[PDB]
């Protein structure tokens, strides 16, 4: 009898959420919490631009939560990652959380029906594009040594893993410009990543990318280029110290020398580099 | 400027993708496909809302995208060794790649939609209800995460437990009834009347196959509606000792047969949550079906 009542008023409202839940499950996401240029060119009414933002930082930070559990990294910006704080568990549920939370905002952004479909279009498109560059860049790691990729396979692992959120904030924007640089934003995601993959080591910077075995842009040199020079011994003792796993900062020097002595793939990284931030500057 | 040859062809085209590369990241989500896991549920409101079978079959990739891909995640969330009679995805492949495909498959999920209807207005309001839905189970699975995870932080009540199934289980119910009332040419209540007394069943059966299946919820320290029960009880009761070994049981995260029993054995006899919860069921269907 009161029961049923009570059970009644349940099912006939809308799923109870207190502003307490929300906290609770915001704290993996609060805790990492520790764009503008590109209006210069698309001029969107600083309302939208503040939208846009938000969905770009809920986004970018949720994945970057994702990237570190997938990684088993840490640190991220200097602190414990959130995962080895408030677990795996809720970690990933909240990151997940946000990428809905992002996907909400985009129909804040308009309610005019061409547009919105759009906007929700090139969102799902990007983070699909994200997803899919992910997945080929963990399953190399995790599978190495079945497939060693070539320099084209990462550059087109790049164009949509770091590409994608890249090309998500640029494609909105130009969307709602009330004014293409695709073309140019991959390039300069690009840039980013293998610089990224360059400093990871020049650094050393725990040199992590070592540690967590990534198939970076020098160490796919590395391994071609000891492939093709039929250095045998080089290009095992290159596959032995990724599979390791290691956190020894003396067994990450060792792959560094012989990336830097053996290989010259660090020159060859900084050359590439400077050849495509040529054709940005030039 | 045969670098800059290829980089220009990579930039101003659409990024590479092949279907070699799609088969290797479906590795994880094809795995849990391998045995039976709903088709029946949707045939049957149905009758009511009277889909085309071409968009019936739509909606029913999609809820079968998100449910499958769901699962992957509260596996490895709940750390669990077995789905539908196999080893768990997580432990074969990973959990970077495990959640890695579980999303993607979560936005190819959102991109079927699309399927559904040429019709803006309609488009939109289909994105709107799946997106609220995916919001509200995450919600839900949030806290029954947070209350397992951070035990005895959070001692949930009865009313408390409801309102986390409410947004989880509720969420995959609603999600499926509201894009086909949407499409059809409320039982909103009914379909969370539904979803409640499965959660429930779930929670009560989990035990009661034990007392057939291994209890797992007991290894995962799970605050099921029984063990809700049990909590409340002896903290009610002055039952200090039973209701502390209650918590220290289920944080013991314990896959050995015998201590499981004994929690089962203190809900049966101790607490009597298990006579508590059969009856609450019962009482859940006597709504519906006395109606
Ligand atoms: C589906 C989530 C994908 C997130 C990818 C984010 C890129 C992260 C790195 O920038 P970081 O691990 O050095 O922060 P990447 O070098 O590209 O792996
Ligand atoms: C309408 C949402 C799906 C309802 C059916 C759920 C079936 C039960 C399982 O989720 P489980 O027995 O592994 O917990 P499935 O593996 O999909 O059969
Ligand atoms: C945002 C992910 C939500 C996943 C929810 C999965 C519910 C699965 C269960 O049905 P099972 O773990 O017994 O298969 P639950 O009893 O509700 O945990
Ligand atoms: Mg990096």
């Amino acid at each position: 009898n009161k029961m049923e009542a009570k059970i009644d008023e349940l099912i006939n409202n809308d799923p109870v959420w207190s502003s307490q839940n929300e906290s609770l499950i915001s704290k993996p996401y609060n805790h990492i919490l520790l764009i503008v240029q590109i209006n210069r060119v698309m001029n969107l009414p600083k309302d939208q631009l503040a939208i846009v933002s938000q969905i770009v930082e809920l986004l970018h930070n949720s994945s970057l939560l994702i990237d570190d559990i997938e990684d088993n990294a840490p640190l991220r910006r200097g602190q414990t990652t959130s995962h080895l704080i408030f677990g795996v568990p809720s970690t990933i549920n909240t990151a997940n959380y946000m990428y809905f939370r992002a996907m909400q905002l985009v129909s804040q952004l308009t309610t005019k029906e061409p547009l919105y479909h759009n906007l929700i279009t090139i969102f799902n498109e990007e983070l699909i594009n994200l997803h899919r560059g992910q997945g080929l860049d963990i399953y190399w790691r995790d599978f190495l040594p079945e497939i060693i990729p070539t320099q084209e396979m990462y550059l087109n692992m790049v164009m949509n893993k770091t590409g994608g959120l890249f090309r998500l904030t640029l494609r909105l924007m130009e969307a709602l410009s009330p004014s293409s640089l695709v073309p140019f934003i991959n390039l300069l995601g690009i840039i980013y990543q293998i610089r990224d993959d360059y400093l990871n080591l020049k650094d050393f910077g725990f040199a992590e990318d070592i540690t967590e075995g990534k198939l970076s842009f020098p160490i796919v040199h590395a391994l071609n280029f000891t492939k093709t020079k039929g250095q045998t011994e080089q290009h095992n003792e290159i596959l032995r110290i990724l599979l390791l796993r290691t956190s020894d900062k003396d067994i990450k020097l060792k792959l560094i020398q012989i990336l830097e002595f053996d290989t010259n793939s660090l020159a060859y990284t900084k050359n590439f580099i400077n050849q495509l931030v040529n054709m940005i500057k030039n």
